[PDB]
């Protein structure tokens, strides 16, 4: 069960057709916690590295490798509502499938393929279930740490790579000392890289290479040396942070509430501190189908539609389904600054 699944459970069956979706962007996340014992990162992380031979290719025990994510996954609060293990996990899988977009087939490293889905993993380690906003106005000694910059991003990937310091926890002993070197650097650009303040300059600069793009006769892109392959790579991720309204209805949903119930978590701490309750984080005057309908239209559409341009045509369906549930929320409505605020500047 270990062996196969990285994580025990009393169901091995279920969770094992569960993983049969292991490829696909309609894996149910929510499923896999529920038959892992509640261990969606390590079980997910797992699978991932098993199906990709990335323990092979780099000499990563397994036994290391299992021991790693779960201390990794311990360090996500279970108490937080949407920045929690299985958001993490969610993530990984999604950063997994879009690896495997045709439009990418064979342009990445081995090493490159590795960081990703790592960044992915630890890239909200120990969220606090508060954002940099409210650490920065709190006086935080996070944000007096970090100098108001990229204040959560920053303390994500020191405590991911801390762990691997930690004994019996070093899953890249057996790299060289250049591949550690070049790993570091890469998951330290992309866990960077999803701070969402940084969204708009991030898109710009997308555009900006995604107007220079060529492909083969075949399709797949042809990306010219690593500053343009670690673009695509922070983007990928950045959209994978980004890919709940692109899923189901019935994950969308389930996301779309937890994420809500950890913003109105952080504007009752900002009430009883006598602070101006921060956008989206009033339980009292929330609008959640109407906020949902402008995150899609000025937000999450924009930049899927600049990745779906990127691997034309691999990306149409989440296209769709995105324009699909921007349609059910808005149906939903009854009868700007705060929004876009979080992703610029
Ligand atoms: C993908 C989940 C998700 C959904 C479904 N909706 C929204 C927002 C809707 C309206 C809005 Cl303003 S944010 N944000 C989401 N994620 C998210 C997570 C973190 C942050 C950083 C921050 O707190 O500033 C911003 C956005
Ligand atoms: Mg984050
Ligand atoms: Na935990
Ligand atoms: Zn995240």
């Amino acid at each position: 069960s270990i062996s196969r699944f990285g994580v025990n459970t009393e169901n091995e069956d279920h969770l094992a057709k569960e993983l049969e979706d292991l490829n696909k962007w309609g894996l149910n996340i929510f499923n896999v916690a529920g038959y892992s014992h509640n261990r969606p990162l390590t079980c997910i992380m797992y699978a991932i590295f098993q199906e990709r031979d990335l323990l092979k290719t780099f000499r990563i025990s397994s036994d290391t490798f299992i021991t790693y994510m779960m201390t990794l996954e311990d360090h996500y609060h279970s108490d937080v509502a949407y920045h929690n293990s299985l958001h993490a996990a969610d993530v990984a899988q999604s950063t997994h499938v879009l690896l495997s977009t045709p439009a990418l087939d064979a342009v990445f490293t081995d090493l490159e393929i590795l960081a990703a889905i790592f960044a992915a993993a630890i890239h909200d380690v120990d969220h606090p279930g508060v954002s940099n906003q409210f650490l920065i106005n709190t006086n935080s000694e996070l944000a007096l740490m970090y100098n108001d910059e990229s204040v959560l991003e920053n303390h994500h990937l020191a405590v991911g790579f801390k762990l691997l310091q930690e004994e019996h926890c070093d899953i890249f002993m057996n790299l060289t000392k250049k591949q550690r070197q070049t790993l570091r650097k890469m998951v330290i650009d992309m866990v960077l890289a999803t701070d969402m303040s940084k969204h708009m300059s991030l898109l710009a600069d997308l555009k900006t290479m995604v107007e220079t793009k060529k492909v083969t006769s075949s399709g797949v892109l042809l990306l010219d040396n690593y500053t343009d392959r670690i673009q695509v790579l922070r983007n990928m991720v950045h959209c994978a942070d980004l890919s709940n309204p692109t899923k189901s209805l019935e994950l969308y949903r389930q996301w779309t509430d937890r994420i809500m119930e950890e913003f109105f978590q952080q504007g009752d701490k900002e009430r009883e501190r006598g602070m101006e309750i921060s956008p989206m984080c009033d339980k009292h005057t929330a609008s959640v189908e109407k906020s949902q309908v402008g995150f899609i239209d000025y937000i999450v559409h924009p930049l899927w539609e600049t990745w779906a341009d990127l691997v034309q045509p691999d990306a149409q369906d989440i296209l769709d389904t995105l324009e699909d549930n921007r349609n059910w929320y808005q149906s939903m409505i009854p009868q700007c600054q705060g929004l876009m605020e979080k992703f610029q500047f």
